[PDB]
């Protein structure tokens, strides 16, 4: 569905690349490059190397937050939508040409299901 069974843990940080998150629990299961919130914070630091291109940086940040620090509640996590995923393809093409999107950040419907509420 638009949710995935997981383990909820309390957010280590209330902040995701400049934005305050209106929830308290999260999970790392969507970010398949991170096995803890420490590594999540690490990989987000690396993602911050993109803020020299405000074009992509303004687009990719909701995506990064939705994937790396998603809202968890009752053993499930909110999955990022196809709509959100698609909006980053063009303005963040620099990511694709210089190293390439990780598989969990590519716009397949398994990671980013269409028609989410
Ligand atoms: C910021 C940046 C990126 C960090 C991203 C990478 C996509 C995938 C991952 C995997 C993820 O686990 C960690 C973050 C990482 C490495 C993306 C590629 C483009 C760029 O790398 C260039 C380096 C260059 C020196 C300057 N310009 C830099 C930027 C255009």
């Amino acid at each position: 569905k638009c949710k995935k069974t997981t383990t909820c843990e309390p957010l280590k940080y209330n902040i995701c690349l400049g934005s305050v998150l209106p929830y308290a629990l999260t999970s790392t299961v969507l970010a398949e490059d991170s096995s803890s919130q420490d590594e999540v914070h690490d990989k987000l630091s690396l993602w911050s190397g993109l803020r020299n291109a405000p074009r992509c940086w303004d687009a990719i940040r909701p995506l990064l937050c939705a994937v790396y620090m998603p809202k968890c509640e009752g053993g499930k996590v909110e999955l990022p939508s196809q709509g959100l995923c698609q909006t980053t393809r063009v303005p963040c093409a620099i990511v694709a040409r210089e190293r390439g999107w990780p598989d969990f950040l590519k716009c397949t419907t398994d990671y980013f299901p269409e028609g989410c509420p």
